[PDB]
């Protein structure tokens, strides 16, 4: 799995 950033969703 990728530990990318979920900032797009947080915004």
């Amino acid at each position: 799995k990728f530990k990318k950033v979920i900032w797009k969703s947080f915004l």
